[PDB]
């Protein structure tokens, strides 16, 4: 009956159906903004709840949200537009750029500061930096002494932390494993920033301000959200037992809301569903919108590609939660998950399938095969708590009447 | 004399064949076989009789016991409920089914005193729909597990519901632990008890209202209206001597009575229009004259071979689907797949999907060639006869594009 | 000049290569050459002599013994068969052959006292069709058993029939147990003792109603009728210094009586139209001028690699073609297949098919090109020169699109 | 918005700005002359600094340059062109066309000429010369006591040195390894070219002037600077510490201003620019140019495919520096690199790129998927130096904008 660009509007209804049955309701998740585009056309739009439910006010199509690692990409994007001027190659050594790095060592034993290293087989590349392949790790990961050190160092946020700061603390910390032979999510996409600001010369959002956010239209995208917008930003929640909720991040006093020097390429942008739309419209377009082209259609195709060994899986490589069943059948490019396998994932979707997701279950797709992309906020932390994402998968795929 | 690329001379081969090797020497009572290709039904053909003792011919309306070709359907019914955000494939079946959180692995005993071992990870809903599950079938009558099904009658008897399934299986162990092997079994049952749960419908009902008054199936359904119990076919066995006996009279047959068991593995009456109309919907990418009962994308997703690491059955089935007939043979969501036509010794493409029932029902959609058969016959059991591989080679044979 | 997407200046080169390194150098007597591509004909060159001794010139007409070139023909004769009904790929031979049932495997001893093993699993129609039934040739001359081979003549000799090959090698053991390895046999003599069994037809009265009158193909038989006596080329073997000897005097050959033995491995003499007409039909898929001799389809899965897993030749053949030119070719149900070009170390296509004769008579039709060639000459051993690898290249090498 | 067959000039000229900023303001190069071409377009065509720093003299688009073994390529068409007329195999044993070579043995033990040698499994193919498996070796690889014998004996190049003395004395020397067992950079494709000459009848010179050169329109292409041209060619130069460079040949007085008597058809042409520029778009367009064919269009697709066995890359057979990272992801076909894994080279690429370089850091490749290809000139010696190559593919890939 209404059908656009070869997607059934009524199966898209689902989506409203099911966010209300399964999440609203029962008071899983405060609100969502859902935006679904096949071929260039918006065949989806939809604000459902609240963003703040302290102060009773709606989700909007205008509201802000946290992204988190939805950052990652956009990181990744800008280092890899140095790249397409000659900037640097991904097999180039890191402590080329940063020469403090080149004696990184492997973590053996003890606790910091007095931790014993050996030898890695080969230095870290910029290509481990931008695939997870590096060594580094988190402080959040709260499995080893060497993201113990990271919590003791403050190395994922703190007063006063700067990128200078990570770079100078990181010099002098052991890494999980020898560079590229396994995968760990990381403050590596954060190092990306301090090499995007090292060959720019620009401070990280200047150069996204510049190269990517006003090229593409997105005036609400940003690192710190200015006064006069803080009527538009969500609060934050995080789970708790029972399938609830509390309040985790306040948007009236909101360290997003203070210009505090940390700029995390790995996680610091606010930014709402056109914004985010836009960026993903582009890269779908294969790096262009309306006339302005933030990556070259083969970089991206390159971005795009598993870059993880003999074409496995995250499963076979991370040392982690990302080692789980959900990410059967996905590798992992240039800062974007790669679907690899589809009935291996339990999942319905396409080889090829790319993107990535924020801590607060923000989450975005691109299937190249049909030309077909979902950009779902929410702010619930953390991401790991419901499957929400892959229930979308299954509804929007359930569209498709071609 | 050609119709969407098929040779209709050729075609004749199926009713030659039919009679010379089954109807003739006595092997089967009668044949209803449809051939479509392209959307367009290009062989059609009624043999011999649906009743032997009353002499009463095979028809075109003619009504068979499709058995587990009922299993497409009901996989179809529980993926239009994943379309929706109502499951998903990696969710453990114990969420919808709790009293099934402690199921357990057979290592030794007899019923009732089975000893067992934790599995390595709870049975999920990808394993029901893929036969990975654990569970088995009575009729398997091949272990200690199977005996116990047979004890309690799981696969049909007096007062029998899905719920009673449930309750049963809830205190029976799994052949082996979830997802590590292939085994035929009542996971399709269980399928359609959660269609039940996740629609609040009957099952019947929900197949009425989701699948057959959309695709125009009026004559299929779990019991047989008496209006149209004339023409129910008899079901036949086989006998030594490649012969058949009396195995259902179609007049006091349990198929005619509304007895409580909805079997989503084998309940369903069905006649060749019917099946033809959802074999079509589903070679078309889930529509038919305007009818949806499925995404394209949904369905892409079911015909894939589900087994692991793209393995065939052999490899994984504990079985008689470990065997020679099923090399190059996957299995998706309740279709199987061929994965390598050589290796299947059995002309067609890569991507043929289907199945069967245990009377010799047969069904294949070929989706490089938009090439589909509906065969119906009434012999248990179905692995009695390869006529289902001599009609394949007939059918591709007619091929003249 | 260009025809077809090629360039016929560059197919001259075949006639200067074959002069060149052939024909002036005393190696070959004389040739034959048809290469086409996209159904016309891009070259036709008769070269040298067809009777050296008489001094008569190969003519476009030349009668040609093409030897197992034969495999092909009844290899489709069987096929055909297969597309009525008739058998399954995975039955047993000894369904159609009972005096088979008991074949076991050779362990060690001479004919007549053999000691034998039970074979893991019987003899398959595919396993005829494909060469791994563990039959063998008398030719071999590698083991006891085609030691046997020769002492009952069962390659030919006075009185042979199909029915005495099928009675003798009931008694024989075989090399290994069937389906396991691969080795050069008299399987395909057996496949036309099938088709004379499914068809009640002798092979030469089922191959000219089913293939040659279809395909207008009035120079291809068994035995050379007198009155075509004068085109019938002489057969010239191998003699050390690069030269040749007669072999077969074409007045006098045993391929000019009717004599009983009717070989579907090696029985007919051909010339290049008749066979072009065979490979252009092959190469259309199955169908010439209105004539069809076998389903697309069909053709499609006789064209696959039927060797286990998709191996070549080298890794389960026992014999000369487990050496380095069967690198990267496979073989499907009478046709080998180019699987690795650049590991065949000679320029083709993925899927190139065809087969030779043992006096070096070659074909090949490439899908992927829509391009084959037929050579004739008579030059006893076909292992002897490398020739069909440098019409390859040559004829490769004239695309030009 | 300037665009060429799918490529953005403003994009391209980020060549020239690299290219000035990394090597010649820096002095690290003398000067370069890269042409890019896509569809039969020439889309780029720049000459920068100096190809004489002595006498102050700068490049120009007909500045002549030594290619070296980007000489291999043209060879190994020649003898392909001998393979189209039915003149040898590729099974063939070398020593039917060599019967000397018939008891080559493989090195044990012993200095030159006092050599212990072992039986090979098989003899020496054609196929293993043009895919260098053959065994042999090269003087300058300063390995082995097999090169060290190469290097006494002056088999790269000397006074009197012949390719029929090159043949007498490989004859005598052993191999490396047992033919086709292994990949070692090598003379085999000098001895390519003796092949090409003994099948032929004509000098090499001759042959490649006769049946590549005229026909293609590459009049500044030769073995021998004439004396007419000696003004358009360029000084060589080699690293010297600290990225820097020395005069290695003078362009008045090179030897290859010479006709001396040794034909590489390894590493011995001078050619320019528009001359490898018609040979690369000649192959590009699958053997044609302008109504003049070189090598049939199913000939090249066989050349082109990977010949290693079992679809294995460089570093899996490689005994020297073809075995490192840089070569992950890439084959060898008759003459040609052929990439087989994009993500695994690290470097922006399709599937099945083609090419080869040259000693003196000259590069081109041909990308079959994109229709692109680039000729890069300089006279730097060695080109395992700079990574400039690959700066180039990342600056030429990120100019794709359809
Ligand atoms: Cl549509």
């Amino acid at each position: 009956s209404n059908i656009i660009a070869g997607m059934d509007l009524n199966r898209l209804d689902r989506i409203a159906e099911h966010l209300d049955r399964a999440y609203l309701h029962p008071g899983k998740l405060a609100g969502t903004m859902t935006l679904v585009a096949r071929r260039g056309e918006v065949v989806y739009c939809q604000a459902q709840g609240l963003r703040d439910v302290e102060r009773q006010l709606p989700v909007e199509r205008d509201t802000l949200f946290r992204i988190y690692s939805m950052t990652k990409p956009i990181t990744s994007i800008a280092l890899m537009q140095l790249y397409e001027q000659g900037r640097f190659l991904l097999d180039e050594p890191v402590h080329k750029y940063i020469p403090t790095w080149k004696n990184l060592r492997v973590y053996k034993t003890g606790s910091h500061p007095q931790m014993l290293t050996t030898a890695p087989q080969r230095p870290m590349t910029i290509r481990d930096l931008l695939t997870h392949q590096s060594g580094l790790t988190y402080g959040f990961m709260n499995r080893t002494n060497v993201d113990a050190a990271y919590r003791s160092l403050k190395l994922d946020g703190g007063p006063g932390h700067t990128l200078d700061r990570l770079i100078d603390e990181l010099a002098r910390l052991p890494l999980e494993f020898s560079p590229g032979t396994a995968w760990n999510y990381s403050v590596a996409t954060d190092v990306c920033g301090y090499l995007v600001q090292l060959l720019s010369g620009m401070s990280l959002d200047d150069y996204f301000s510049k190269h990517i956010f006003q090229p593409l239209g997105m005036p609400d995208t940003f690192f710190t959200v200015p006064a006069e917008k803080l009527s538009r930003f969500a609060a934050c929640y995080e789970y708790q037992p029972g399938d609830s909720f509390s309040l985790q991040d306040d948007p009236q006093g909101s360290a997003f809301a203070k210009a505090h020097g940390y700029l995390s390429g790995g996680g610091g942008l606010v930014s709402c569903v056109d914004d985010y739309y836009r960026f993903a419209q582009a890269l779908a377009n294969g790096g262009e919108l309306d006339g302005a082209r933030i990556i070259g259609r083969k970089t991206l195709e390159f971005m795009r590609m598993n870059h993880l060994p003999d074409n496995k899986g995250l499963p076979d490589v991370a040392i982690g939660s990302f080692s789980e069943t959900p990410y059967d059948g996905t590798g992992f490019g240039l800062g974007f998950s790669v679907k690899l396998d589809v009935a291996k994932s339990q999942t319905v979707g396409s080889v090829g399938e790319y993107g990535w997701g924020g801590m607060a279950s923000t989450n975005f797709f691109i299937d190249p095969e049909e030309d077909l992309l979902m950009v779902f906020m929410t702010q619930l932390i953390p991401s790991s708590t419901y499957a929400v994402r892959q229930e979308l998968r299954a509804i929007i795929n359930g569209a498709l009447v071609d």
